[PDB]
């Protein structure tokens, strides 16, 4: 009969997260014995924790579960112990002690590093392509970096890696600027408007962004400063931003595969809430309770394989 599966996104305006979001709610449609119930945890992990109270209140079979705070994972996963529910953490991924603690806790994400490579290869392919972009002539990258949530996985290594993976190919960088954006469009914008009115306005020759949503505020920033001819890059490959990557108005993103993301998380919920074994009639491949979905880089010399078709 009716599975109940309790899911916490960890806020419902992220970019991302909203598409993730939308495929579990798909992927459900088409199991008619599973009930979810969807929570938005406007990013606040205390409000997460009280919704996480809630649905184990209301007996679901398992808890599929996007922290707020990474660091949480322990609390939650002490909340889920006491009644013995299996835990899908997914996007923001946990410690590996953390992990491991329970046997019933899975992680569903990707490898943050290599989104970071990616990104680096797009960028020394597009530079090496366009020595007009060297505007002081240096031979080296005068960039600025709008960087994710502080202690996020895949805001640290995105930016560990795409300047190692530079650095790595011959390309000598310098960082301008670096700050945070919190994965937020309105709050990128604002940051990059106030470095375009500043003393290095004039010296920033390429913008690194760890997702699209900030690349976006970026883009919408160098636009109101007639600046449309310095590059950017993000991480993501929203429908939004693959329009922008025809445009020219993006030089280069990462597919973050939200629809595979989605399918794991909801399968393996599914199995564990029906006591059978995580990936059971699955083809995931599942890495000591970890199931990584590979990224993809996207520009325009291969977009018409990731737009619209
Ligand atoms: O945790 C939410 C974050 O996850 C990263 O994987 C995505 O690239 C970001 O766009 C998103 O804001
Ligand atoms: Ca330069």
């Amino acid at each position: 009969a009716d599975t109940r599966i309790g899911v916490t996104i960890y806020k419902y305006d992220d970019n991302f997260m909203s598409v993730v979001r939308k495929a579990i709610e798909q992927d459900a449609k088409a199991a008619p014995d599973v009930q979810l119930l969807m929570n938005d945890s406007q990013n606040d992990q205390s409000k997460q924790n009280d919704q996480i109270d809630v649905l184990l209140a209301k007996g679901v079979k398992a808890l599929a579960i996007n922290l707020v705070d990474p660091a949480a994972a322990g609390t939650v996963i002490e909340k889920a112990r006491g009644q013995n529910v299996p835990v899908v953490f997914f996007n923001k991924e946990p410690s590996r002690k953390a992990l491991d603690s329970y046997d019933k806790a899975y992680y569903v994400g990707t490898d943050s590093k290599e989104s970071g490579i990616i990104q680096g290869d797009l960028i020394a392919k597009h530079w090496a392509a366009n020595q007009g972009w060297d505007l002081n002539k240096d031979g080296q990258i005068q960039f600025v970096l709008l960087k994710g949530e502080p202690g996020h996985p895949d805001a640290e290594a995105r930016t560990t890696y795409v300047i190692k993976e530079l650095n790595d190919k011959g390309i000598k960088t310098e960082q301008l600027q670096l700050d945070t954006a919190m994965w937020d469009t309105a709050q990128a914008k604002d940051k990059m408007d106030a470095w375009l009115s500043g003393p290095n306005a004039n010296k920033i020759e390429v913008v690194i962004a760890n997702n699209d949503a900030m690349a976006m505020g970026a883009v919408e920033a160098l636009k109101a400063h007639n600046k449309s001819s310095i590059p950017v890059f993000g991480v993501d490959a929203l429908p939004e931003a693959l329009a922008l990557v025809k445009s020219g108005a993006l030089a280069g993103t990462v597919l973050n595969d939200a629809n595979n993301q989605a399918k794991a998380t909801f399968d393996l919920a599914k199995n564990l809430a029906d006591g059978k074994g995580a990936a059971d009639g699955t083809n995931w491949k599942i890495d000591n309770k970890v199931v990584r979905v590979p990224y993809v880089g996207v520009d325009k010399d291969n977009l018409a394989e990731f737009s619209k078709k």
